[PDB]
Formats: structure tokens, C-alpha cells, sequence
């Protein structure tokens, strides 16, 4: 009854960096070709999306914003094979067109389809497919899942357990499969290893379980703020350390408690500083540093290269290192197996109508993740 | 009629920074114990040295520098096991104690006991061997080959073949190793890859060895000194280019040349801009960059983290990788089974005392290996 037509829905359009959202009705297209449209089940509130809200991360506005979700295949476009209407899906910001030399080679991720390098906020095409108020809005990553329903190019959508609880496994969208791949598929955390991870928040909790899953026997905890240590232990971290409360400059603090350097660190906070400090506080012969955090906008930091020519490894990744489409099935197999879990990073429940008190409680430092409801 | 005595011979002594080495008569204390004195028998002219000479570099003056050499025992101290009266041996800039930390993981070799990172200019005792006018002078990377005698810490000296041409197999104690293992061993370099190499001197060809070593399809030279085209190509380079030849940044080139990046780049100049346009050049989401070059005491680059975020990785290394002690032997008997070649590095062989035109063919642009003859 709604395939082929417009569908009139609820959205939440950004309009202008450092507002609130405003909930409104907009139009959604029908599929073209390749295209499918999703009615959204439960999509997650990440520092990511906040980041547009900033200008942190710079993408054309006006905008529908979200990416971390989940939903049900309501119609597909001419030529879909990959998932048919009634279908579970999990919207993918990083696209696995198949095709392109990053696609093909065995270590990449980073499809060369991706929205993220040169952002157009558009359909694979060049097109929208949102109108509000009879303009043109933009996407965002090529998913846009702060709405009830979205179109999205079939590179950048993947099929799921049909028994799977939505309102969970949206964190494999995003945060819980970039902290796991980071520690387990793009730094490679050995069995023994000491591990520091900067930043507590809903990735750098899953950098932790990554880390506890490798089988690493310290886990420093890093975060300026001590009410995410609490959590942060019971995911597996060994030990937490506050900044704040030194006298010297934390990467001196961690070289010492690691005497002489950590196996692998992780900056998941998005600062230039600590992205230098994680790099420095890793052993200078042979530690691992990976940036998971995403940096301001145009921004350059600066480093001493004697850093890296001692031997060190620096590095980062975009979604854990995984191939997406790959991915996310595989992934939502082993949480339905009880291979990882969850739960520990879902610390507030809203509708989505309620979207603005979920950005509220990310600002104020009081949630993980909020997962919304439509 | 030398052993337990002062000796007495000439030496190249540096007593500051940019004027030319002065050849002189120095004092060489006799081993203490755990000590190793040598007499020299042929001895490289690398950048590393020059870097001394111009400030480049910073290490305590007046000193004796030289680093890449290969000489004959003389008399061993108390307590030695792994070399004796007679033996050839290889000096190592890069210690192997075989007990810290580095020496024990699989991977490191920037042992704790290098002289690099605080440069002390001395023996592992804190103190000299060397005397000059009656002035106690310094250490470099505790090797100072630049001297018909040196003494050297047990820790920094490799017992190599009996029958190895020292004349040849002294670069093996630097660039020929620092290049051959940046390649094969940092960087891992693939079968059928795109590697990029900046700066085509004696390091830089000894990377573009390991490159084709390793089956890489094609290797792209970069110098700004078209007059080191010929020899890059004759070693494996499959095309050259020259920076000044363009409009565009070499990084810009080099990506389009690749069809979008390279698989592998090296930085063997030791430039902040070109240690940023080699990762640059490298392919955004899997490629791999390795700093070989030595930069400017004291400075900072500047870059975008964004480089890294996309999955680019950022190493570099000390000496190739190799573990100095267990490698440089099985090194030498890898050139004695003719497994690489070291003449292609050789373009001019001079007497010791002739050392400052040695510099100043290096300086010209003329040299890539100058060998010094005692
Ligand atoms: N590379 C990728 O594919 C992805 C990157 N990200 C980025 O990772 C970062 C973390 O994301 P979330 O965990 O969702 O955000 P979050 O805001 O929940 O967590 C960030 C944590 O860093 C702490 N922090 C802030 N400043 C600090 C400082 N100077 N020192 C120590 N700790 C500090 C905060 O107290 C907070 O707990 C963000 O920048 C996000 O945009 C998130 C997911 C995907
Ligand atoms: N990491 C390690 O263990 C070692 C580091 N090094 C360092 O590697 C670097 C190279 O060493 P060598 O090969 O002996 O020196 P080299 O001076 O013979 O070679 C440097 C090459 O770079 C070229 N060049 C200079 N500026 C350039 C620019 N803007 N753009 C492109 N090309 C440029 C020069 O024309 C020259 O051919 C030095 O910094 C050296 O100190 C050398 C061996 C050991
Ligand atoms: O949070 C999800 N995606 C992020 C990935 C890093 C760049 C900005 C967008
Ligand atoms: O060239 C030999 N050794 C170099 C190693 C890198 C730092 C300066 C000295
Ligand atoms: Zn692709
Ligand atoms: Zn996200
Ligand atoms: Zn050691
Ligand atoms: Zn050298």
C-alpha cells in the first residue's frame, strides 16, 4: 500500500549547525533503481551525529542525520537482490560497493562509494531523496536514519537474523563494531599484552571489550570524566586514570605504569592532543597506536617524527577496520550466539520523538548510548 | 705489541659543528671489561655522519663519529664471549643487550641501550676511550669508526665471516641494512605491489632492493636529483620522478600515477614535508608509509589526522628492524651466497685521510657510498 508512492513521515531535519533538532513531516521518495527504503525501528544517538550538530565533522546542511540503526525493508527498487521487502537491515555508513580496489583487496574497508572523504549528502546518484517544506534536504553517510522511514543505495545496506532484536543490534551499525574491530581486526591485541584506551564512551567501551576478548591482561581505562569508570571496569578494563588528577602529562604517567610503554593504545575522543599522547604513551620500539576518534574539521595536529622512527606503528580506521556488508550479518550472528554483548552500553531508552533530551544526556556526559525508538 | 696499552693513531676528530674533520693523532684506552677494541678497516660515509657535521643531527662535540664499518679485532676486556683477537667484525650503531624489554619481543630491535634517543657520546659506562691535544673526546652511537681504533661495548659489535670482503660488507653495518629492511621487514612490502621511495641515495636504493626482492610490480623513484635516476632504475626503480618537473605536488602525482595510491612509500630523506607527502601518496585506506630519513633536531610536522583515520599506516624504524646482533652475521653470509649485491652502492673508494673530500662528494650530490680505507 505505500510501495512506489511518496511516503509523508516524521523526521528529525537539522537545519542549522548548533540547533536542536526539529521534528517534522518530510517526503520520502520511492526506491529507484538499486535503492531500497527502510522503515526504521531503533536507531542510536552517537558523539558522530553530535558532531555534525557542532560543525566537528562538516557535511552539507540542511540535514537528516543518524546512522547507527536498524529497520524493516518496507520496498525495493528495480535490480535489488540482496534484500527483499520484510526484511531486518542494518543501514551501512561505510559502503562495500564490491567492486572497487578497496573493496577487493583482503585488509580495506574504506569503499571508495563512501560519503565521508568529499561529503555530497546525496544518494549514490547525486540526488535526494528528502523534501521538507518543499525543499530538498540532504542525507547523511548515505543512510539518514533519523527517520521513520529512508532510502538508502543497496551497497549500503545489509541483511540480517530475522530473529533479531532491533533495538540492539543497531549498535553494530556503528559503535559497537568500530571499538570491537579496532582492538580485535586493526591493532591486533595479542593474548598478555597491556592495552591503554582514551576515551569511555560507547566505542571506546567496545575498544575495551575488543581488548578483553583478545585476551589482554591490563586494560588502562582513560577518560577525563571518573563516572564512566565504573562501566568501564565491568566491560573489562583493569584500571582507570583521570588526567585531571596529575601533576605530569598522562602519556609520562602511562609509560610509567606500563614500565616503559603500552602494547596498543586507542584515542577514541576525537582531540588532537590525545591523539599525539596515545601515540606517545605506546612503547617506542614496538607499541601500536590507533586513532578512532574523529578529529575537527580541517584541523592538523603536530608530532615529533622521532615518535614513529623508533619503531612505533600509528594508524586508525574507519568502522573497526571491518568490511561492511561482509560484516554486519556475521556480527549480529555472534551477538545472537552470545558472543559479545550489548547491554552494557545501552543507559537510556527515549522515543524518538524525544530526540533532543537524548543529545542532551550525550552532552552532559550522563549516557553511553541512547537508543530511540519509532 | 698493542694489547693492554694506550694506543696511539690517527683519527678524524669533529671538535664542532660545520667545519671540516680534523685528522689528527688520538689516544684509545685499552678495553675494560666487556669491551672490544678494534682496528678499522674500511669505513662508509653516510648522511647520518654529515648530519653531525651540520647540526642536523645533535650529539655531544668535540666527538668521533662514523658508524658503518667493519674491522679486525685487536684485544678483547674481561668477561667478552662473542668475539676474539682476529675475528671480523661489524660495529653496531644499534646495540643488542639481549635483556631489555625491545630485545626480548619478536619485533623490536630499538634496544634500550642505544645511545640515540639521549645522546650521552660515551661508552655504556658513562665514560670515553679517546683523548685528543689531552682532551677527552666523544662517542658517536657508541661506534666512532671515523679512527684507525676504536672500543666498542660487547653489546655493539657483530663477529661476522672470516673470509667477507670488509671493504663491501661494512654498509651492511648501516645503509644497505636500514634500506634492505625498511622494505622486507617494516613495511612488508608485497608481491605485485606499487611502492613509492623518496630520496635515492645509499639508503634509498638499498630500499628499492628490497622492494624488488620482495616482487613488487613496479617501484617509482623519487629525487630531486634527476642524476640519481640511472642508478635507481639499474637497482629495480621502474620509472623516476623528479618533483621540480611539476606543477602539481609530487603526492598528487604519485596518486594518479597509481591509480589512486601506492601500496608502500618511504621517506629516506629525513624532511618533515616529505615525510608528509609519502603518507600522502600511499592509498588512503590500506596503504603503508615508512620513515627511514632522519629529521631536523627538534621539529615538529604538521599533518591531518584524517590521513590516518581513512586506514593508512604511519611506521617507521631504526636499522632496517633488525635485530643488530642476531642479523648483521646472517646478513653477510647472505651477500657471501650472493643473495643481494652491494657494488651498486659503491661509487667511489678513497683512502681514510682523504675523508673531507669523502664529505664533499656526498655534499655535491655526486656520491652515493664513499668507502674510507685504512
Ligand atoms: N572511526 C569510526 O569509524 C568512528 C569514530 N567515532 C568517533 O569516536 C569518538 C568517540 O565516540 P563515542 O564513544 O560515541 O563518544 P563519547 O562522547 O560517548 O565518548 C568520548 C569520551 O571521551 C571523554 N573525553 C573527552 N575529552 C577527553 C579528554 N581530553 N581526555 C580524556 N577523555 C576525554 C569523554 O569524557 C567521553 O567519555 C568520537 O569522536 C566519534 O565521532 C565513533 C564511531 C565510529
Ligand atoms: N632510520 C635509520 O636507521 C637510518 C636513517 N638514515 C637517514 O636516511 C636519510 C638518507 O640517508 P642516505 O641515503 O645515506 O642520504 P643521501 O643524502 O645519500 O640521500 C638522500 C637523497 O634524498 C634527495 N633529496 C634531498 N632533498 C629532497 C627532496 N625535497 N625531495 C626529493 N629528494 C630529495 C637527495 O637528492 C639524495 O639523493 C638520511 O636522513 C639518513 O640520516 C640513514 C641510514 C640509517
Ligand atoms: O560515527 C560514524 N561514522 C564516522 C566515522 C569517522 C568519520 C566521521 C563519521
Ligand atoms: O645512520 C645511522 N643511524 C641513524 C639512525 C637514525 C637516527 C640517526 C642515526
Ligand atoms: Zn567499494
Ligand atoms: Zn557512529
Ligand atoms: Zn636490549
Ligand atoms: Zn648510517
Amino acid at each position: 500500500s505505500t510501495a512506489g508512492k511518496v511516503i509523508k513521515c516524521k523526521a528529525a531535519v537539522l537545519w542549522e549547525e548548533k540547533k536542536p533538532f526539529s521534528i517534522e513531516e518530510v517526503e520520502v521518495a520511492p526506491p529507484k533503481a538499486h535503492e531500497v527504503r527502510i522503515k526504521m525501528v531503533a536507531t542510536g544517538i552517537c558523539r558522530s551525529d553530535d558532531h555534525v550538530v557542532s560543525g566537528t565533522l562538516v557535511t552539507p546542511l540542511p540535514v537528516i542525520a543518524g546512522h547507527e540503526a536498524a529497520g524493516i525493508v518496507e520496498s525495493i527498487g528495480e535490480g535489488v537482490t540482496t534484500v527483499r521487502p520484510g526484511d531486518k537491515v542494518i543501514p551501512l555508513f561505510t559502503p562495500q560497493c564490491g567492486k572497487c580496489r578497496v573493496c577487493k583487496h583482503p585488509e580495506g574497508n574504506f569503499c571508495l562509494k563512501n560519503d565521508l572523504s568529499m561529503p555530497r549528502g546525496t544518494m549514490q546518484d547525486g540526488t535526494s531523496r528528502f523534501t521538507c517544506r518543499g525543499k530538498p534536504i540532504h542525507h547523511f553517510l548515505g543512510t539518514s536514519t533519523f527517520s521513520q522511514y529512508t532510502v538508502v543505495d543497496e551497497i549500503s545496506v545489509a541483511k540480517i537474523d530475522a530473529a533479531s532484536p532491533l533495538e540492539k543490534v543497531c549498535l553494530i551499525g556503528c559503535g559497537f563494531s568500530t571499538g570491537y574491530g579496532s582492538a580485535v581486526k586493526v591493532a591486533k591485541v595479542t593474548q598478555g599484552s597491556t592495552c591503554a584506551v582514551f576515551g569511555l564512551g560507547g566505542a571506546g567501551l567496545s575498544v575495551i571489550m575488543g581488548c578483553k576478548a583478545a585476551g589482554a591482561a591490563r586494560i588502562i581505562g582513560v577518560d577525563i570524566n571518573k563516572d564512566k569508570f565504573a562501566k568501564a571496569k565491568e566491560v573489562g578494563a583493569t584500571e582507570c586514570v583521570n588526567p585531571q588528577d596529575y601533576k605530569k602529562p598522562i602519556q609520562e604517567v602511562l609509560t610509567e605504569m606500563s614500565n616503559g610503554g603500552v602494547d596498543f593504545s586507542f584515542e577514541v575522543i576525537g582531540r588532537l592532543d590525545t591523539m599525539v599522547t596515545a601515540l606517545s604513551c605506546c612503547q617506542e620500539a614496538y607499541g601500536v597506536s590507533v586513532i578512532v576518534g574523529v578529529p575537527p574539521d580541517s584541523q592538523n595536529l603536530s608530532m615529533n617524527p622521532m615518535l614513529l622512527l623508533s619503531g612505533r606503528t600509528w594508524k586508525g580506521a574507519i568502522f573497526g577496520g571491518f568490511k561492511s556488508k561482509d560484516s554486519v550479518p556475521k556480527l549480529v550472528a555472534d551477538f545472537m550466539a552470545k558472543k559479545f554483548a550489548l547491554d552494557p552500553l545501552i543507559t537510556h531508552v527515549l522515543p524518538f520523538e524525544k530526540i533532543n533530551e537524548g543529545f542532551d544526556l550525550l552532552r552532559s556526559g550522563e549516557s553511553i548510548r541512547t537508543i530511540l525508538t519509532f
